[PDB]
């Protein structure tokens, strides 16, 4: 009855906190995206991180599209804002 | 950093598991659907099921979607298995 639910959440809740690990790992696990973090949280501009990392337009915008996916950025208008778990020591 | 990642996932699983609550609950508080989970439990086929609850195909089906999106029957093959949570 009701108390077996328990495992259909169990089972969902785990597979999803793996799923987010995974993706938060895959971000920061690349020195190029901690610095784009570190560079955003100083509020450089995207022109300054592209030519600080050498990364073109099309670079950037796939390490931005990972932080985003890792739960470690967020879009506010126009300016990517780091989160909470975007900030790194 | 990680902390704050745990303290949003631990907000999510407690979301997730609120909705899974609300589907499973709007399952079992039918008693026709209380009665489609016993008759199939019991080996019971669809067919059986809509004579001995005078429902159309059309309402079972709709009854047996409910169960299915509120984890109490699952399919294997042809057939609907009713899940420890279908077990009342």
């Amino acid at each position: 009855g009701h108390m077996s639910l328990e495992e259909w959440i169990k089972a969902d809740s785990l597979e999803k906190a793996d799923e987010y690990h995974k993706r938060y790992n895959y971000a920061v696990t690349n020195p190029v995206r901690r610095k784009i973090l570190r560079m955003l949280d100083k509020g450089r501009s995207e022109e300054e991180i592209m030519q600080t990392l050498s990364l073109s337009k099309k670079q950037l915008d796939y390490h931005l599209k990972v932080l985003e996916a890792g739960f470690c950025i967020e879009r506010v208008g126009e300016r990517w804002v780091v989160t909470d778990a975007g900030k790194i020591v």
